[PDB]
């Protein structure tokens, strides 16, 4: 029965832009392109588990707030929950503890191919504006 949460928000930014991690730089799999917000799982809840990494995923003060949507699925004996949360505005720049560096880009034309394959039905719902 393992099983494990990830809280997601798209950070935006000054235009309508949004921040996200492309695989870091590359370390192989750079069609991965994902945003910060892993490992709110640890030991708390849907509510406090972003809020709380949020600060580890972002460590800037922004405006930030609210959730796009969620996509819960488990995987062949495996359970993993991805929460992609709305994000309004960030101060600075974003660096929380990602661990992947990234730039502001414009989430309106967000690509499927870029990012994680095996997250497109959440963005397919988006990617279509
Ligand atoms: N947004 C997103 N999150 C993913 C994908 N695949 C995947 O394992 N994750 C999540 C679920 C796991 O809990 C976690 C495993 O890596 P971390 O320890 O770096 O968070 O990340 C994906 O394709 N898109
Ligand atoms: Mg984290």
């Amino acid at each position: 029965m393992k099983k494990l949460q990830i809280a997601v928000g798209i950070i935006r930014n000054e235009n309508n832009e949004i921040f996200i991690t492309r695989r870091a730089a590359d370390a192989h799999m750079a069609n991965k392109l994902e945003f910060p917000g892993g490992k709110i799982e640890m030991g708390e809840t849907p509510e406090q588990a972003v809020v709380r990494e949020l600060q580890e995923e972002v460590g800037i003060t922004p405006q930030h707030f609210s959730l796009f949507e969620k996509l819960e699925y488990e995987f062949p004996d495996r359970h993993i929950t991805l929460w992609f949360w709305l994000v309004e505005r960030w101060e600075g720049e974003p660096w929380g503890k990602e661990g992947q560096p990234g730039e502001w880009m414009s989430l309106v034309g967000l690509n499927a191919d870029d990012f994680p394959p095996a997250n497109e039905p959440v963005i397919a719902k988006l990617k279509r504006l």
